[PDB]
């Protein structure tokens, strides 16, 4: 008997499509900076729970041990970011990734045609768009303790959808699915993996393991 299935389909604030369509239209230098803003990110969900479970342990019920995992699959083109942080609520996923303006998005837009690094793009606040540089299509699963686990995801293009996940569940944190473009297969390369990693996300304070393929 056929499953039905809500969808709920967004507009991006403007600047943000305006950013994205930036990111993913322009030659960058440097685009490995990209896995350094989503550890980070990671990094940031985990002091959440962390901090927030001494206020109430039962918070950990979802999961005690609090890591990120790199998971690259050279079968499907996909680099996986895996931490067991805080997770997002589907108000979280809808405001925090693409719906509410972000108040660095304008500087960062000159800061990039004036000829910055997309280093810089961390110290905006749009680092999770990073992600734009080296992936066609984003997918972020994402399961709090308050909440169901939702699935966000974008082509970019001015859009995301949100829905509830049917798919495996996670228990508690974040799932960041980069389906990533064709000539940028290098960050499935686990000495390139770990090359990036080493340059740039060197004193994230929770555990990183490389899962490898065969
Ligand atoms: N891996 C993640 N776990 C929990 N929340 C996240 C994750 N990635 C992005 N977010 C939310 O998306 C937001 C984007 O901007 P900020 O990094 O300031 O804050 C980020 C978080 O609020």
């Amino acid at each position: 008997p056929m499953e039905e299935e809500e969808v709920e389909t967004f507009a991006f604030q403007a600047e943000i499509a305006q950013l994205m369509s930036l990111i993913i239209n322009t030659f960058y230098s440097n685009k490995e900076i990209f896995l350094r803003e989503l550890i980070s990110n990671s990094s940031d969900a985990l002091d959440k729970i962390r901090y927030e479970s001494l206020t109430d342990p039962s918070k950990l019920d979802s999961g005690k041990e609090l890591h990120i995992n790199l998971i690259p699959n050279k079968q499907d083109r996909t680099l996986t970011i895996v931490d067991t942080g805080i997770g997002m609520t589907k108000a979280d996923l809808i405001n925090n990734l693409g719906t509410i303006a972000k108040s660095g998005t304008k500087a960062f837009m000159e800061a990039l045609q004036a000829g910055a690094d997309i280093s810089m793009i961390g110290q905006f606040g749009v680092g999770f768009y990073s992600a734009y540089l080296v992936a066609e299509k984003v997918t972020v699963i994402t399961k709090h303790n308050d909440d169901e686990q939702y699935a966000w995801e974008s082509s970019a293009g001015g859009s995301f959808t949100v829905r509830t996940d049917t798919g495996e569940p996670m228990g508690r944190g974040t799932k960041v699915i980069l389906h990533l473009k064709e000539d940028q297969t290098e960050y499935l390369e686990e000495r390139r993996i770990k090359e990036i990693v080493k340059k740039h996300s060197q004193f994230i304070g929770y555990p990183i393991t490389l899962f490898v393929e065969k």
